[PDB]
């Protein structure tokens, strides 16, 4: 049976939700979009309901709506955001204009956990382990996050962590993304992890650049200027010439940057924050690293089913994206509680 819906004025608009979702009230001010906290009476969970803004206004909007819904429907891992529900008040394709996404209500992101303070080594181990476990899964589906940072990491009271993407902001970006490289390795995400880890250990931003060029300046100070093997890999003549014109600075001693840190943590950081992306440790390799001895379990670090990114990259008409999105809404099956 189709659930009974009720209507209510929220965020300047008329929301229409199934009655299982009780006591809607706006959260985040507006920083997560049009979102209300709610209580799901069916499951006994506090949830967040997001009303997608203008989902089918343009081809780009329609495409984004379909890409996010399809992707979130595919994500089924403890350390990655999942969808609790998705619904529309519409009874048919003809009147289909709104899409609501339902997730767990999240009380905190990683910054709310850190508060610019050092964490214990055991706590760092646990948090980084979970990020890497979630990344192994995401990367196995051939997906690159590309914007991993503390505000994209949800963390509950028992420090259980989920990777999401809400869509300063450059502090965790891989140098090759800063340089508009275009053939990104999955290890761009590993760079971000190294930056996050370093901050958890020290309670300070590793590379707090003031602007774009400063960010790169700070990075090079730690990891040194490119060696000969890396110089060989630069197709760009201008990039090649400029780096050749630079003054050679050696890699810093990480042990003398993270003073008093677990030497296993120092070792891992050295393997994450390598300028040459081809030489960075992968998510799977990082999980097997000794730093995570107390958490690593080879039999419970699952991979994803294959994910088709070509379907979302098509050039389709607005009503085609809308119909395909509608199908995704209708075929949705909630997770086992
Ligand atoms: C176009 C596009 C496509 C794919 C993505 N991706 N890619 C990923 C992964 C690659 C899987 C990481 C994840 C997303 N998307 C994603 O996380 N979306 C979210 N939507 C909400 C609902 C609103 O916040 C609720 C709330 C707010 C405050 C408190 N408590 C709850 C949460 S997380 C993004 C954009
Ligand atoms: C002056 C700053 C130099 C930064 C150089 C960053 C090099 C990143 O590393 C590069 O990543 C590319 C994109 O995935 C790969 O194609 C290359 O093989 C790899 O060497």
């Amino acid at each position: 049976e189709r659930p009974t819906f009720y209507r209510q004025e929220l965020n300047k608009t008329i929301w229409e939700v199934p009655e299982r979702y009780q006591n809607l009230s706006p959260v985040g001010s507006g920083a997560y979009g049009s979102v209300c906290a709610a209580f799901d009476t069916k499951t006994g969970l506090r949830v967040a309901v997001k009303k997608l803004s203008r989902p089918f206004q343009s081809i780009i909007h329609a495409k984004r709506t379909y890409r996010e819904l399809r992707l979130l429907k595919h994500m089924k891992h403890e350390n990655v955001i999942g969808l609790l529900d998705v619904f529309t008040p519409a009874r048919s394709l003809e009147e289909f204009n709104d899409v609501y996404l339902v997730t767990h209500l999240m009380g905190a992101d990683l910054n709310n956990i850190v508060k610019s303070q050092k964490l214990t080594d055991d706590h760092v181990q646990f948090l980084i382990y979970q990020i890497l476990r979630g990344l192994k899964y995401i990367h196995s589906a051939d997906i690159i996050h590309r914007d991993l940072k503390p505000s994209n990491l949800a963390v509950n009271e028992d420090s259980e962590l989920k990777i999401l993407d809400f869509g300063a902001t450059r502090w965790y970006r891989a140098p090759e993304i800063m340089l508009n490289w275009m053939h990104y390795n999955q290890t761009v995400d590993i760079w971000s992890v190294g930056c996050i880890m370093a901050e958890l250990l020290t309670g300070r931003t590793l590379f707090p650049g003031t602007d774009h060029i400063d960010q790169l300046k700070l990075i090079l100070r730690l990891v040194g200027t490119p060696g000969a093997e890396l110089l060989k890999k630069i197709s760009s003549e201008s990039a090649r010439n400029y780096i050749q014109s630079l003054t050679q600075m050696p890699k810093m001693n990480f042990a003398n940057v993270f003073i008093g840190a677990n030497p296993l943590a120092v070792d891992l950081l050295e393997k994450m924050l390598v300028l040459d992306s081809d030489k960075r440790i992968t998510a799977a390799q990082a999980l097997a690293h000794a730093y995570f001895a107390q958490y690593h379990d080879p039999d419970d670090e699952p991979v994803a089913d294959p994910y088709d990114q070509s379907l979302e990259s098509r050039d389709l008409l607005i009503d085609e994206w809308k119909s395909l999105t509608y199908d995704e809404v209708i075929s949705f099956v909630p997770p086992p509680l």
